[PDB]
């Protein structure tokens, strides 16, 4: 499912993101936006073999398992395909372990670079929340 910009929004709402760990709503629509471009289909194979999925784009390494990406740790105890689901509950309740592991937003590199220190509110400007 590739969400709209409202939509997502909403979504992420409901399922309890507004100010998880003191980042707001916007923060979390503008790293999809940059990780997936609002797409729950998408992957990515990085370098070291590992593979990063869906909406916020969840490396495999660490947080799911796809059955190919050897000596990993599965965080989040699901199979990573789980969160390619236009359902994005799965997505949602993994990313709320990795923001709070430590170093935050932070890591998802899209956010640093492209989102952090910037105006984010404006992704959820006109949305009926
Ligand atoms: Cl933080
Ligand atoms: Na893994």
């Amino acid at each position: 499912k590739v969400f709209g910009r409202c939509e997502l929004a909403a979504a992420m709402k409901r399922h309890g993101l507004d100010n998880y760990r003191g980042y707001s709503l916007g923060n979390w629509v503008c790293a999809a936006k940059f990780e997936s471009n609002f797409n729950t289909q998408a992957t990515n194979r990085n370098t070291d073999g590992s593979t990063d999925y869906g909406i916020l784009q969840i490396n495999s390494r660490w947080w799911c398992n796809d059955g190919r990406t050897p000596g990993s740790r599965n965080l989040c105890n699901i199979p990573c395909s789980a969160l390619l689901s236009s359902d994005i509950t799965a997505s949602v309740n993994c990313a709320k372990k990795i923001v709070s592991d430590g170093n935050g937003m932070n890591a998802w590199v899209a956010w640093r670079n492209r989102c952090k220190g910037t105006d984010v509110q404006a992704w959820i400007r006109g949305c009926r929340l």
